């Protein structure tokens, strides 16, 4: 019978994407999502008529707390208790928005947001995957610009450095269970909803390849490469899919 | 009159030598300390007779919780209250134990200490530092083993990954107010007390340079070189003092 | 109309591996050799009688000299000549020996070491480029480069000058529509010459499954980066080490 | 007795300066130059003036050929010649300019002259500097900007990359022997002679540290420093001295 994936934020944009993909391949899969019921449940409207019950939502904040925890195992247990198995987590879900070190929300809500979704959150997943168990993997959504950060994100690009480090770290540890750990590291691919097109436009034209963003679905090819068969001695390994973006100096 | 710096952790150890550095090239410190309330004011004792008023104390916990930007705050104001200025920070204060993704800290707090400690007291610490601005800058005791981690110390990773972030980051956006961000990555310099002697000589074994771990004084002179004169071009950068370990292939 | 890719140092190993998964896939195949000249004339016999006319031997020394120039340019004429075209290049041919800082003079230790895996792979890629669908180059890499052997500075430095190749070409030739990645195996298939010993030393070391990558494994990389499913990945350089480069000393 | 430095380009530029700041810290000085024979004769001149037999030159190409590796012994041998001993290599002297891919000198020229002075040269000098042997160390000058490369410079930034193999296999290959190998990494420093002013302020405008150019002294001060006591752990390390600019993304 079929395998089954989690995949974290998959309501819309890149997860959503994903999800889709790993249910073409013939995963089941659960959508979690946090605000996003009514794309979530629209999704898996869309995959349940596909496939019969080969799609369940499941809603969380992954924002760091003393709950986080529970809510993650709950996570991993939703895939569990639909579809008797989890073979593949795929961690996507993400804030992303900028906190500027010299002058809304509190500063320790932004660490809370921002590190607990990027970090935190992918580690207790994790953790709550391994202690749940073939070809059984992990793909962690990472960033090839995280060496040349955006000018004031920097929880976010400590979140995603973070991400890097537990990448490589489950990788390392998982091995000796036959469960994988890579990544993929996008440069820019769908940008913003709150951007400005003349700012969208501009970061189309610094990629080399084309002077465009990535394709939701160019991201989500590579993930489907990371857990295939294809891909079977590859752990801890991190696909930048930038188009060259994160070759080209200042 | 003498610049001042902050040394986070500074009662014992690494820190300790750090701070001692730093007050015999003519700064002013503030010693941090969580729990080494003993060690942390005989070392005042020490300075403050070689130099009289040069170094106080300051007492934090450094975990992550809701209140620790007022404390990050609180120790950058504890170096302006004994000092009227603040030149330098450096964030060596670190938690570092096991945190195994399978199989009586609860991971809540495991999290608070580790990614708290490593990364985001850092964070605050710059924000407070940076907030309340000469040769001002930043040093960040790294890990030169970052991306060939210990078994077992995910969390420990993620932490100095996101301080490798951090310094980055900072780096970038500091610039503009002449405050240089950069970090020291020991590899084993003091080995843990709590090591056992066969161990710490299986690590020793493994250093190209001598065969043996650095002492807190070498990887202090880092530190010096950094804040120094001669170091005034270098931001975002960060110095190795591994004797080649992180060279070394399993 | 099938497209077609140049495989350097094809006849063994994991550059044959390549060859077939890329034939295989539907690429003809220009299996490039240097002394290996009985395996490459087999391998391309075994192609050639799944597929007519999809397979041909080109052999060249691809060791440093004024003439590389020359012999990088007619291996890419040679798949022009047998093919009409010319769609992927892997630069996997590479030779791989200890030389110690403290029969083979020095000058030749540079000129294969650095020749086989960074000027030869630069110059192919220019005269690749200037002849010029989905394009791509693939060089094969080494996932240890930044945890060297002991005494294989030359090798290492090849290796590393590579890297650079593979970000360099990427940037310039991606207005061309060239693409240009890396494949970085770990342990994949021992030398020939390492004792079984040795062998079981390197594979105990490998966090996943404690065994070397198959050859295939390597190619299904390869494959990866040169299909429509990377048609957005360029100077990117995929480990396939099972963990290795991760493990402490 | 004084210890002794030899130093590849060392008639002009950061190379000239690097000398410079060797013989001030109290070193006889081997100056290696090409074609700049006139100013190589002026510094020994001027530091000779300053205290005697302090300084001597060495003229060689260090392009790669089949007499190279018995050029880098020439070298080598200068020093011992005039001061007895050699305790340090800084390899300095580089061929820098375009090789673009697609369509004066013939490529197979372009290959020798970059990757010659680049690499092998550095390889042929550190084999000739450690068979013939205290505080032994190798520095490098490397390149910050080694992966965001400059658009059709090819071989000088595979030269460059190599230059990070031979620093690294060096350092652990040479270090049971106490030889120190390391590296400095600018980003821009003194800007090239043929470049447009209009082209000089753009790079100036990209530096976060400053918006300028680090003098050839700023590098020259990271040189000292790991030739120095205070490095005696290092090896291994490349030291980026870059003012941020490699973090500054396009
Ligand atoms: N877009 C890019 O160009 C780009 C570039 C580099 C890296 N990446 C990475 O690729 C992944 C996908 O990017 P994307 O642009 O598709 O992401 P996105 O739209 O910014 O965020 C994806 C989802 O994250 C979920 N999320 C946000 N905060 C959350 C919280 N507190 N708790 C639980 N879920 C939360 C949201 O779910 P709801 O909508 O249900 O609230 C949201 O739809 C991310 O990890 C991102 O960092 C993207
Ligand atoms: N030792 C090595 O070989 C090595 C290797 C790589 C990197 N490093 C890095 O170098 C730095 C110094 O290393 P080290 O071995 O000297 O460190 P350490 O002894 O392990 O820790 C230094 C101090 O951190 C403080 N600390 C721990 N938890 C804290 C908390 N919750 N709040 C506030 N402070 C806390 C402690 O202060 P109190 O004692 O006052 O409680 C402790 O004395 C660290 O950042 C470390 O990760 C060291
Ligand atoms: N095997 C591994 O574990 C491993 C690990 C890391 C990286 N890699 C990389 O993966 C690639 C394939 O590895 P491999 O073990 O299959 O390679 P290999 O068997 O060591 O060498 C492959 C071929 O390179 C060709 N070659 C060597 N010197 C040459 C010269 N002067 N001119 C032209 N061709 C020359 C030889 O062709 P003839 O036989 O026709 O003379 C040889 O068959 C290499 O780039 C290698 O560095 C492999
Ligand atoms: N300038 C920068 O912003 C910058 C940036 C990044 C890295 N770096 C690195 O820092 C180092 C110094 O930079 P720089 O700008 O001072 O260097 P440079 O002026 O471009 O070159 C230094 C010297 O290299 C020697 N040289 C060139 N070709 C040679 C050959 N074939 N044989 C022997 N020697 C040769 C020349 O000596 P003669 O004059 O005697 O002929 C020249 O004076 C270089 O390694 C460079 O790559 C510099
Ligand atoms: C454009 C971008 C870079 N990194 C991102 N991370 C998240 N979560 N969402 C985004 O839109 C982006
Ligand atoms: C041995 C070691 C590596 N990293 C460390 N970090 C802290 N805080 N304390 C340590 O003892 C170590
Ligand atoms: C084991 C190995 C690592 N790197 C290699 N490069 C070549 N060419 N051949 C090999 O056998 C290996
Ligand atoms: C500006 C620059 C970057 N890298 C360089 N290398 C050499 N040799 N000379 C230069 O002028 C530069």
């Amino acid at each position: 019978e079929a395998p089954a994936a989690v995949v974290t934020g998959a309501a819309k944009r890149i997860g959503r994407a994903i999800a889709v993909k790993l249910h073409q391949t013939g995963y089941r899969v659960v959508i979690h999502y946090h605000n996003s019921a009514e794309a979530a449940v629209s999704l898996a409207d869309e995959l349940n008529k596909e496939r019969s019950n080969t799609a369940v939502v499941c809603q969380a904040d992954l924002t760091n707390s003393n709950v986080l925890p529970a809510s993650c195992e709950e996570i991993i247990n939703s895939c569990f208790r639909a579809f008797g198995r989890c073979d593949v987590l795929v961690n996507n879900a993400s804030a992303f928005y900028p906190t500027p070190l010299v002058q809304g929300k509190t500063v320790e809500t932004q660490v809370a947001e921002l590190i607990g979704t990027n970090a935190i959150a992918p580690f207790l997943l994790t953790m709550s995957f391994a202690q749940r168990q073939s070809n059984l993997s992990i793909v962690n959504l990472c960033d090839a610009m995280v060496d040349q950060p955006c000018m004031a994100f920097s929880l976010y690009n400590m979140g995603k450095h973070a991400l890097v480090g537990l990448t490589q770290s489950a990788a390392l540890e998982l091995a000796p269970y036959g469960i994988r750990v890579n990544g993929v590291a996008p440069g820019v691919s769908l940008l913003p909803v709150a951007m400005g097109e003349e700012e969208k436009d501009k970061w189309r034209r610094k990629v080399p390849l084309g002077r465009r963003e990535a394709s939701a679905e160019q991201i989500a090819d590579a993930v489907i490469f990371l857990v295939s068969g294809s891909a079977q001695y590859i752990t801890g390994s991190i696909i930048k899919v930038d188009g060259g973006l994160s070759l080209v100096h200042a």
